[PDB]
Parts: structure tokens; C-alpha cells; sequence
């Protein structure tokens, strides 16, 4: 099993409240041995100005999934930080909720690559994205 | 000039009214000869949990403003798809409005290229980003 | 199955010779019904100066595989423009051979997406990458 | 300023012999205060099939410009690891020599980011890139 830190969907949810990813529906949704989800509606907080899901809001879905997952591995005292993330826009999506899932592609001592893969609900890949992350120790002084 | 369509910075910003665009409190808010600006408040809309702003939510704001700058390129009848956009993260902002410009890379038949940079009040560069767009012809 | 065009590993190879990829020592070295792979030896040709790899080399034979499989996806008279590629590098290599493995990740009908894993020779991942082509009618271009 | 380590184009280009650097034909041509550029002779040894430049072998040229830049902004004792790179490839090219530069965008403690733009001797722009890697420490013992 991936995880060394212990949680609950319920609590991942609350810990996100108030914050850019409850704005925008974003729902952390299932988790596996080594894969984490969240979800995400496609509506009028989460479209472009044309009926469809804006491309850079599902790369923030991406972006908050695999973040998520990256600290998940990690245990308490030690967190992580984005650095740089990319992603290919493969299909609109103009109704439903899209799910995004994240896996590890490398963890690292101080880097970690991780693969977000972002699908409709009728399973179509919609977007593929990569993130790289840099692990820190939250007990450092300086923060 | 860099602009084939005529526009106006409140027509723009009615154009965004109720999607992500404004539910994300962004705002088209200038533009020249050949760039384009929107800003963005850093605030509970836009950050992380733990209160810095949101990088995923920073490349919302590269991808909005380089696509909106892709279509005001080209003539009607022709407009853009979002193909793909990579973004680093530079430094953490916790505070106050950052702006996004964009500027053209390379405007060819089929595809553009734009580079976005997301810079604090400071004046400080927070995020850079490149965005890939795909060119199509609507009516032809 | 996946592919479009017929070929053998010895036409692909002898298409790339006097090139970027025969001076690179790549070899098209095998393929199934999805997939399809280059390798690549690491020595004086491929290491950057403080011997290992050079990260910059292993993107080359990534666009290289990745390309090569996107136009054996498509009819004749078409063909691919590579249009972006980023990688990530896991971790260096120092000796032996790296095995790149290009997969589809969407073939439409005017772009393509492939991703390509590359490992080394006790198959730990050195490097990822994703690659974004354009398809092009060589009868209208 | 920029530079850290004292320098001559000459000492580089002596760094770089026998390596993928001087089997590419690359040559370090220039630099200034804030950046430093590399050449490229486009013919058989760095095209692909197809008469044009290869892809790759621009992102080769890119990540040696930039990796060596980041190397060179460090004091003695550090260098730096490539970690990622992206690229988009704007035009083809088929004659002459490119030239890359090495432009930074920002410089961390753990992690920079360099731009690298690639020029045909016409001086379009044929090719844009940016890297970032990871600062390491040679220097410690034992450890």
C-alpha cells in the first residue's frame, strides 16, 4: 500500500473546504492501494464561456488530485509543493462530471512525478496531464 | 496589428460572465499592440487550502487569457481549440491580485503557440506557462 | 490492429540510416500490436561530460520512437510533424542499453498523443515522456 | 550578477569533447551577463528521415545550453540535474547552423528554470524550450 499517512474521504473533503477546490465542486471521490480520484461537475462554475468544461480547470483538477496524492505518500512532518505540471486536451466535455485519477510515476526523496489521467463519466480520457513535485519537510524553520 | 477582430475590454468581460471565468473573479483588464492582460484575486476562490494561490487555479488564468488572445488573432469564421498548455510554478503567492499576460510565440495556419506570464503586484514573476492552440476554420 | 502500414524492423532501420538516428547508434528493435520500441546504448556518443546519459539524448530517441510509430498509424499519403514533446528524467544511467516504448494515448483525426516510457536494462524507468504530433495529407501539403 | 564560476567559452568547449555534446557538433558560441548560447550545424549527424532538423536533437541542443548555464550560476562544489523539459517546435529548418540560448527565469535554492529559444542563422525562431532542474551538492561527505 502507497499511503503513509492514515485518512478518510470524509476528512480529505473537509480539509479542501473553503478553499479553490470546494469553489469549483471538486469532490474527492475514491481512493485504491495506489490511486486516489476526485471528481468534479461540469456546469456553469467549471465551463468556458461556450457550454464546455474549460481546459485550464480541469488542469486544476489535475494539479489538486495529484498534489493530494503526492503528500499521502509522504509521512506527517513532510508535505509537497507543485512545481511544474502539464497536460494534453483530448476531448470537450459539456455535461456530466469529469474524474480525474492520480498515480505515481516516481517517489523520490525530494522529487515526485505523478500522472493524472482525467476522464468523462462515460470513461473517455478527456485530458492527460503530468506533475512534478518537490518534497519538503514542513519542520524547517523558515517554511 | 496583432488583432483581426475589433473587441472591447467590457464586451470581453460580458462574454465571461457567469463560467469559470468570472467564478474564478478573473477579469480581462488590458490589453496593446500585441499582448492581452486578465487579473485575478488571490483570495479563498483561488487558493489551496493551506492559503497560497492555487497553481492549478493559475493555469486556469494562463489557459483563459491565451486562448481569448488566440481568437481575437484570427478573422471570423475561424476561432481555437485548447490543445495543450505546461506551466512551473515559481514562487507562492498569499496575497493580493496577480496579472496574466499574453504574448504570441508563433500565430501559424493551424496552430499558435502563446506564452503566458502571471506576475504578483510586486511586479514579481509567480508563474510562467505555455499554451498550445489548434486553428479552425468554422465556416470554409 | 494498431498499425496502418506494413513493415519490418529491417525497412524501418535502414529508412533511418544516415541520420540523426543512426548516428545516435538507435535501433528499431521490436513492436506488438500497440506498441512499438527503439534502443540506445550509453557511451561516448550518448553521455553528457560527467558520465551518464545525457537527459537531452534520451528526449531525442523519444521523439524519435514516438514519431515513428504515430506514421505507421496512419493510410498512405499521410504522415506526422512532431509538435511538442516534455519529459521528465527519473533517474541517470551510467551503462548498457535504454529501451523507449512508445504507446497511443489519442490518435484523432488531426493530432496525435503518444506517450513513451523509457528504461534501462534492469527495467527501472529513466525517463517519461509525451509526445504531440500533427497530422498531415501529404496530398494537400 | 549571474555567473558564479569563472569561465572562457574555450574551458566549456574543452569540458564538453567526447561526450553526446561534441558528437552533435554543438559548440558554445557566446555568452553575456544573464545568458549563453550554443550552435548547432543541422546536416546528417542531427536530422531526421525527412530532410529536416530532428526534434530531439533541438531539445538535446536545449537541455545542454540550459544545463550547463545552471551549472555555471552555481559556486564550486554545486552543479545541477535535469529534472524536466518541455518544447514546442515552431518550423522546420533544413541548412546552416541554429543557436541556442540559455536565458534564466528563476533561481531557487533546490530548483531553477531556464528558458532556451533556438534561432536559425535567418534568426527566426524555430523552436522554444524551458527546463528545470534540480541544484545538487557534490561536496558532501560521507555521508
Amino acid at each position: 500500500m502507497l499511503w503513509k499517512k492514515t485518512f478518510t474521504l470524509e476528512n480529505l473533503n473537509q480539509l479542501c473546504s473553503n478553499s479553490a477546490v470546494s469553489h469549483l465542486g471538486i469532490e474527492i471521490s475514491a481512493f485504491g492501494e495506489d490511486w486516489i480520484e476526485a471528481t468534479m461537475p461540469v456546469d456553469h462554475r467549471t465551463m468556458q464561456p461556450f457550454g464546455v468544461l474549460h481546459g485550464g480547470v480541469s488542469v486544476a483538477l489535475a494539479e489538486t488530485i495529484g498534489s493530494l496524492a503526492g503528500s499521502l505518500c509522504l509521512e506527517e512532518g513532510k508535505t509537497v509543493v507543485g512545481l511544474d505540471i502539464n497536460a494534453n486536451h483530448l476531448r470537450p466535455v459539456r455535461s456530466g462530471k469529469v474524474t480525474a485519477r492520480a498515480t505515481p510515476i516516481n517517489l523520490g526523496r525530494n522529487i515526485q512525478v505523478w500522472q493524472i489521467d482525467i476522464r468523462t463519466e462515460e470513461n473517455k480520457l478527456c485530458c492527460v496531464s503530468r506533475l512534478t513535485l518537490s518534497v519538503i519537510n514542513l519542520l524547517e524553520h523558515h517554511h
